[PDB]
């Protein structure tokens, strides 16, 4: 009945046509869940379903987690599912997961989510049927069918720089966050803390074993960037996350299953929880999913330890600390996506093997993670160490 | 707890840039979507989740299960994820819905799929980063993302072959499948069959309500038909299901949720079960499911009054009726996809919908659905007229 | 020194996916090629330089007059050359012609033009170095390459809609005109007068185009209250403006002592040519001009001319080159224009040169005057007798 | 009449997505063209017309030549061709100005070509009508419309191999001639040799504004390398990237009038031309058409090799100029004598314009008094000029 996480990886973090711009979401994917079964001391054969989260699917060719499962060397024999929850997929696929494993469905399952925003292709909407006459349209795919509002058009940045305004968020305030963030994930790759929830890539040849981001981004040009998804705005390339490439996957089990294979299990799943709202407010749904998980669990804001709560925009962690009253002492203590990127399909169980490292080198006990969610949802995970 | 299907509804299936043509997935899954939640017998705001199918999402917008259910008139507080499991994935969010439900995350889901594949885009490869020289291809993500395998670029349909010829299976022999098939879906049309399943779309305005390609199907002339993935094949475009559009939703509740709302189910579902093998051999993975559903419930075949199997190909549903020793008088007796067309997103939940009526109608109790799957997967729910 | 065409053929036009959809330009050039050389009683061998019009070459492969001349059964020793002077692309293949015969350079050679603006395609301006983020455009080659203003990126028919106003031509006018154009298209095809001009295109089950197609398919009774075409509140429209269309056109030229030396008899002299070029703003005045500077270098006067050719890009060029030169309707377009067949941008300066010459023939007249204006703001004129 | 080259200039050839990557070829043509009118000391207005080759016209806009002309500062009364002889466009345009001089037509003319090799876009022949079902293709333009074949669908690198291997020209033989192309390319650029016919192009890079003034692809090739290149063409080839010209950006001018129009305006030409000569063959024997027509031209103008102080012979490839020099007995020192395409590239729509600019200028420097400038063209045809120094 307690559903335990066993093990889990994550790729490095690739910038925009960056350092992983060579590897597809499949292989990236792949790489992780390869490496989280082996972590989890299983055989690849006792993995009996996949769920991956991936938001940009155009290209990847037939079944997303299925490619990436058997290039993980998981047999035929494990049934595979790819789910699109946009920014939550990855914990949306813990969440399903979980769900899976308490309705008694299966015992052993991998859960987890890739993307690689830098293979996005592009989309030619009227080629089947003919362009005819006059000048046409090709669709940014990562635009069109990730980043953008449907009804609206309009990019979920320009939604996050409404809500800043209403919440008199300023310009310097997120830049303070951004560079705080910044330096934590310099720190943290610098002393070897995220090596522990890293698995290397290879990539004539060459190892990508640290995220890009942090070790190429200048602070000193932070104030002086121009508005990035209105004129005269206050948001950010800097002060919003970037573009990114990167895969993550958990092992999750029953308890019973995991204590019948002697395995000594990282954290039990304590709940997970859901809030959904009008897709303008997406950067505040956030707070709603953890008002709802501290009610469903029994926590308070008093009981957890550390939060990832995901800096999607710089502006959604400061929201969602200052509505609930939390430090910055205790959220994203390696930092997070306003240094790092956001690779939307990959985040949402990224920031749940983070949260378990730190709880882990830092010695805390209990943690909440927590991502806002294109189309006004969010998600939040409550974990407790073992 | 028990887990009921409330009600369920499914739009006409169109042919390629047929009767549906002018409709998108996402507004096919709307109509659909609001019609079950009609049927069920409550209001929109009573919906907590929705999984919904959709194998090609390229062009759909942010979040397609999203899109629907807004469409639908489900409120934003509705939480909404898109899935992938191919030809399965309309099954898949039913199996997920259900699990759900025995977890107790939620009370009430709408669970089911949604293709345009008329409305399927073109993909450019490498555009974003560069063709640099030389000339590259510009990919039909119907194919590519659809019914191609991912290692071997072979349609599915040159699988289908392969495994026919190796098991013997002659054109004479698929082609009287595909001809009784059709005689079925066309008296079920003029019959007034599926009349209780179907909820008709309007694109002047005119009103879709039949299934088209039942009624267009030349039954003289499919003996005649070049062979479809070789040039001296025995698979046509008439004994394999044809490229359509579709959607298709169930209302799911636990059978405490429809007893406190004094609603009358239609379903019990008994159980359901995943079978995965080689992608080579993925119409053979019915009979596996079917397998597994028996052991996981203690049926037999003896107990099913009724069977959905969806034709994806003539032979899919003639090989899982030779290994289980099936009546034919007792499997697809409404016609099936040889006959209506495929599509991939919404099949899984439309058989489903499509077994209840025959159920009622026919006047059986105990179902099995099953459908093959893209990647060498098939899955099988067994259910039970209340 | 004297310069005579002994042949020609066009194909017929097709209009917009219309009869010769199926054929590309190369393929609609070697049939206007081949027919130009068996009518005008040489051997293939004997063309030293083939010269063709073409203003839309993406997609056509290398060497669009090096293709047509090869597929029209010209040997790899005939040397190819393609242009594009916009819309004069074939009236200007004819004059290099000219000149180059004058100059010594060859004795016998073949010039016209091609167009498949069916077959144009879409071109994609960033792919090769990347699109990187972002939608972006995908042109049409018709439109970016052909039909629009480089500068400003304006339809030409937005530019003649500005010049029409000014010069006060009406809505009534043009569609009076352009219904005139239409009754003798028409007339021309039913009682066979453009036969001798065109040469018929086999297509692919397999059938023969040997009629222009748009002058049948046209509704007459539409004209007066149809849309603006390049304005809200314009008086020009898709009726009384030339339609996108297909086909080709060839000649055989040769020194008059080449003529005789083979003994043939040709069809006409080339008397001479002009150009004239201004402001692309003021592309349909520009054979004005043209004609003018024609007149003045032949020492012919309008009342010297028994007939003429004013290609129809609008009703308003023919209309105002008509008014300024004082020219009577009943000697210009007899057999009908642009505005009811087509204009195919790189063939038509050839085409009206042979339909003038048939014209000529069968009305018994003596002196033709051909013209056209071009994108950019240009135009050529031909003067024309026949022997 | 006679006909006389005034003036003329090209830019400095950029490399594939390069140097001179931000620049249209209409820009690059305005560039040269306007420098060339300046060194004609003519006014803008005494050009009545222009002749441009231009082999990639995609999405160049409506009329490449046009706008090349108005963008120089032409008036509108200045009137347009863009012509398209493959690789010969330029030289073409120039026959084409030479011929309507010696008719009458014109007194003052601008012939050269233009090309943007790197900013040729990508085309899809089917999306008019549409795809309907099943993958299709997006043709690279600068191939399908400048590079290969059109019967064959062959590069013309596989074509040069298979001539290359039919006459036994060895990997060594090539390299030795490209290596020596660079050399004197290199020479030539260092001591300011080409400084005369070049005019300088105006660039922005996120830098700001910097100026191209020299050939990039003499400066970055790397000579030790060259023996060691994969080849191109066929697995077991001996054609490569450094014993065939490369991909390149361009353009070049001339303004041409006949001897009495310049001698009324009191200018002293460059150059008169002596005659020009086309040999065309089958597209397969594009390599060995500069072979013909020099001959062709020997024979129009009553010249032999003896009359000729200095060749340009346009090494489209290594093989193209060592089987022109073997088979008309041709001396090597007096054969590109400031390098060539081997070194410096290939605009394909320039070249042919070109080469006749570098040949006066070698004439007056290196000195002589009569040259000969050939080269091959795609579809099996060469174009030769006869020019004398005034």
């Amino acid at each position: 009945s307690d559903i335990v996480i066993v093990a889990g990886a994550r790729t490095p973090m690739g910038g925009f046509q960056g350092s992983l711009a060579g590897v597809s979401a499949v292989d990236l994917g792949a790489v992780a869940i390869r490496e989280a079964v082996q972590r989890a001391g299983i055989a690849a054969e006792d993995v009996q379903e996949v769920i991956m989260g991936c938001v940009l699917p155009a290209g990847l060719k037939q079944g997303p987690a299925r490619q990436a499962a058997l290039a993980a060397g998981l047999p035929a024999a494990t049934g595979c599912t790819t789910i699109n929850k946009l920014c939550g997929s990855g914990m949306k696929a813990v969440m399903l997961a979980h769900d899976l494993l308490k309705a008694g469905t299966n015992q052993v399952m991998v859960a987890g989510g890739m993307e690689s925003m830098s293979n996005a292709p592009y989309v030619l909407e009227k080629a089947r049927s003919g362009l005819r006459m006059g000048h046409g349209e090709i669709k940014d795919h990562m635009f069109l069918d990730g980043l953008e509002d449907a009804r609206t058009g309009r990019l979920m940045g320009s939604f996050a720089q409404e809500t800043a305004d209403k919440y008199g968020v300023t310009r310097e305030e997120m830049d303070a966050y951004a560079i705080e963030s910044l330096k934590r994930a310099q720190a943290a790759i610098a002393d070897g803390s995220l090596a522990a929830e890293i698995v290397p890539v290879t990539v004539g040849e060459s190892v990508v074993k640290d995220d890009e981001q942090p070790l190429t981004a200048n602070l000193e040009k932070i104030p002086s960037l121009r508005p990035a998804f209105r004129k005269d705005g206050t948001i950010t390339a800097a002060n919003a996350s970037s573009i990114s490439d990167g895969a993550s996957a958990l092992v999750l089990m029953t308890a019973e299953e995991a204590q019948r294979r002697g395995l000594k299990p990282l954290a039990r799943i304590v709940g997970h929880a859901t809030q959904s709202q009008d897709p303008s407010e997406f950067t505040l749904a956030p707070i709603g999913a953890m008002t709802n998980l501290f009610a469903r669990t029994g926590w308070s804001k008093d009981d957890v330890d550390l939060f990832e709560i995901n800096e999607a925009f710089a502006m959604v962690t400061m929201l969602a600390m200052r509505e609930h009253g939390l430090d910055h002492a205790k959220v994203n203590v390696y930092g997070g996506a306003c240094a790092q990127g956001h690779p939307v399909g990959s985040t949402g169980s990224r920031i749940i093997l983070t949260l378990i490292n730190a709880l882990r080198q830092k010695g805390g006990k209990r943690g909440v993670a927590s991502l806002c969610i294109g189309g006004g949802e969010a998600t939040a995970v409550a974990l407790e160490l073992l």
